[PDB]
C-alpha cells in the first residue's frame, strides 16, 4: 500500500 488506504497497490 504506497498511500495509506487500502487499495493502491500494484502501485
Amino acid at each position: 500500500v504506497c498511500c495509506g488506504y487500502k487499495l493502491c497497490h500494484p502501485c
